[PDB]
């Protein structure tokens, strides 16, 4: 709908891509070597419509870690297998202000912040071991990606775990406040958490995952039903209000599209009933969002009138 | 679009209306006599589609004060006459946490909280006197309402002003933090603010105002352009995230529609490109939102799949 | 006690005075002209022992406004005429963190912050008019000063009132939270508050007031009982923990003496059962405390072992 | 000084002891079995003057864990071996408001809160192993106690460590914020921390430790110099403002004596240049302070005029 000529739309994406390219500011994350390795010049943009029409430009086949971009995905999985009610007995449904803490009900504010993602992680495939849990999610991500590139970075995982003092603090804190389900191995969940953060994708395979969320839960390149409508709706609501760290407020105001950024430089973008996208460029701004990515998103909406309330 | 039979849709509204009616909980605001006067049993619901199709049920012709429901409206007017950039040099674009204060830039968090509404009020028709300012806005509201009922409550105004110690505190505070434009008569602005809060409407005339916002700024019963597209988009974004007091987060999550509640018991609802609505029922919940109104909104979305991300 | 030779003690004060003099940093308050007028070079130090032995050095006879230095004094008066229990039904007994707000009981944190001082001001000589109230306190201050210099600055008063937007905000806020006694004219109390802030003294007359607090409530140069033992004890406790704005914590730690600073550059110091002091020097530091004054206080304690726990 | 007849003073202590006894309210800590074991009726009070005069009443020989009562003690040790400047490059010097966090300089607010105690613990006898560290402190406590009862509770230690999720969260958090000295084994420090909390004493041996702090750092029953004057002064200042959890403000106001309470029900009290005391009674109030202990302290000051500013 509302394209209506993909061919010409593609020309405008390449133009926006070229415009963003000139934006060289930002700093590449360096709290671990696996992130510092990256070149500030890498810049890719992949699109995947609700039909299955594709289009890439730039470094769209270089693997990078999802990092926080995986948060909305595992949240979607949890809702899908447990439903809205159960999942939210453990995590909130809205944004907070700026810090490590819980809301008035002693629950993480939402699934998009670390504390929430950690709790969400303790809800998935409970009972089985980490290997089975990890495998189960990889299964899911493959279906969301229509079987395209979905790898894993052991180096990232090892570095994330060995330097995640803050996530461990959050871990013990949540355990103290009784935020996990009965009989949870907190340290085991953090391990699972670090692993999920280390899953690798490319702009191309990620854009398909986004397209699945944009297509009411159906993978546009296989037609298969991956996530329940409830799961997709919840995920998009939270991506709309809590997906860009502290820039979420302004992003929702000026762009108005469900999105989720990651420290690796990615930005999982969704245009409901239209397309899925993945912008990637290592240099991040003060807010922690890909500089070229944010610039691109602004241009995209101020060109194709995609804003939620346009 | 997506109705497609108004006749049958109307039958479902009356059913939802009847269901909400059974909800008798809540307390009628009583900080001033003009609000305490109201009967907890008053309950009206008016709809006005993007075409101009109407439908009411219940006490839809009993005048009541807009109160906070006027906030998105005057914000729309300001953006319309001054543009996004200017207006936001004075007020934020996002929700806050729970208190009287400003954000990191010493500006009210958004136009939907008192401090913000007060600042927005100081931007409209600057220079002229209060009588001209008030008249100017009444002009605007008449156009938004397609000339339907738009009155004024002097009793409310007098009570609001004589008992608004908190708004006066906010007033002096904003003056101290230099939040108003050069040469602003703060006390005069609060007066204007109290007056705007006292403007009266009925569910029927209000639903038309909502319909105008739902119709990209065009009044659906006169076809006239009232607000600029920019103004409408900004207003809806802020209504989506900051329109239900502290219930905004959950409302956005479970209902996902731009809305604004008032202490008088009203709820200005908007379904983009579809219809405008006004629910009214004096009994409010702990959050300050009309009990019958909130119940109705939940049912409406969980029936007609109107949620922003359905 | 523990002097034991005033003559030699005096020599060390002059030496400390000379050392502080070299400290030229700081900025003179300038939010109103009456404060900006002052020369950064003014520097006086007056002592008044528990006996009545005096000693001055520097600009000890130039009148300056008490400003916040009057807070502990009016608090003392209130306790004296109403007792600990009554006064504290309206104001707290301890320091807070960094902002305009009340504690868990909706009361100002303590008498040393503006909100608290304003509430304390509404408790004194209730019923009578401002002229009688003002006169009553002047009476008290004369007795505390042993009839030495106690004037008034109308220019300061007029400027304080015409530019005190923040105090007015606090005023309306306290009125809203019902922090004043039944039937209080809030605006009248702020007026009284501004007047009290405008009372003038000299280092010499102020040091006698301090000496009275140091002498269990007896003016050391007239022997008269001015304040009740209860009043003096409460005042000193609060001066020890809340008398130096945000520097109170560190002052209590490194100096350990009851004290109260003012924006005029004064520092009302008290050495229990030994002496009273008044340091004055317009240039203030980031914390709002007289630079030469703070330097002097540190030296005084690190020389005569006057620290509360030495 | 100011007794002047110990014999008669003792009679008044026994009377205060008897009065407190009637206070049966409170709840015995039960987060671990070692604390829940205790009888709510246990109640002892031991005094040890600056001379060496002793006096006990009640259950003064039943061993109990210092718990937080050890905080001022290890702080004293650190200052003693490292001096004020070094120790405070890691921890603050003042009270905070109500939560897990650091001050504007990313340091624990003070040595009396957990985060601070943990950091202080990482400063003592750096380099050596835990066994040597633990032994070193036991040495110190023996000297402070004049060789009286100083034991250890392995059961408490084991329970403290196996259930201290919050302290572990604080641990990882401090490590993340770089609050420990270079090359610190955080987990090893928490272990040391739990051990220190498990050291046992009796009211009698503890009162001697308090007496040492009251005697400028000299153990009143051996005459030996245990702590440096600097160490003692710093410790008392912090005990005066941060020793009673959230009741510190009011304690400082109404009692005005350096003190430190513990979850075991103890209250290490100090009357500078007069005596040391240890009150013990398992039942704690909402604030976490021994009910009989707080009652006793109030009576003691309102009888013997011991308040800092009496
Ligand atoms: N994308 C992110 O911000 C995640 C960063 C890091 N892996 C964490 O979990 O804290
Ligand atoms: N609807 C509202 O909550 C407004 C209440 C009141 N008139 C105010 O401005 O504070
Ligand atoms: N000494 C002071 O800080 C007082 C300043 C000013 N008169 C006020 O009351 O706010
Ligand atoms: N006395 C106390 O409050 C200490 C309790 C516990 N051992 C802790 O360190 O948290």
């Amino acid at each position: 709908s509302m394209i209506p000529d993909f061919m010409s739309f593609t020309s405008h994406i390449d133009e926006l891509y070229e415009s963003a390219k000139k934006q060289s500011g930002g700093k590449v994350a360096d709290y671990i070597p696996q992130l510092a390795k990256f070149s500030p010049d890498l810049w890719g943009v992949s699109v995947c419509t609700v039909d299955g029409q594709r289009h890439s430009t730039g470094d769209t086949k270089v693997p990078f870690c999802l990092q926080s971009c995986v948060k909305p995905l595992k949240y979607a999985i949890a809702v899908n297998d447990l439903g809205t009610e159960y999942v939210h007995r453990y995590v909130g449904k809205e944004p907070s202000g700026l810090k490590l803490f819980l809301n008035e009900d002693d629950k993480p504010h939402n699934p998009m912040v670390n504390a929430g993602a950690i709790v969400v992680t303790s809800l998935i495939k409970q009972g089985v071991n980490n290997a089975e849990k990890f495998d189960y999610v990889m299964q899911f991500l493959n279906k969301m990606a229509g079987n395209e590139y979905v790898g894993f970075s052991n180096a990232t995982f090892q570095s994330e775990r060995e330097s995640g003092d803050r996530n461990f603090a959050i871990g013990y804190y949540l355990k103290e406040k009784k935020c996990f389900p009965e009989g949870t191995d907190m340290v085991g969940i953090l391990d699972f958490y670090f692993q999920l953060c280390s899953i690798e994708v490319t702009c191309e395979s990620a854009s398909v995952m986004a397209a699945t969320l944009a297509n009411g839960g159906f993978c546009p390149i296989t037609g298969e039903r991956v996530l329940s409508p409830e799961a997709v709706r919840n995920t998009l609501s939270l991506m709309h209000s809590c997906g860009m760290y502290d820039f979420s407020g302004q992003f929702a105001f000026h762009v108005g599209l469900p999105a989720k950024s990651g420290v690796a430089g990615g930005i999982l973008l969704v245009v409901p009933n239209v397309m899925g996208m993945m912008c990637w460029s290592p240099p991040l701004d003060k807010m922690g969002n890909s500089v070229k990515g944010i610039h691109f998103c602004h241009d995209l909406v101020s060109l194709c009138n995609f804003h939620n309330y346009d």
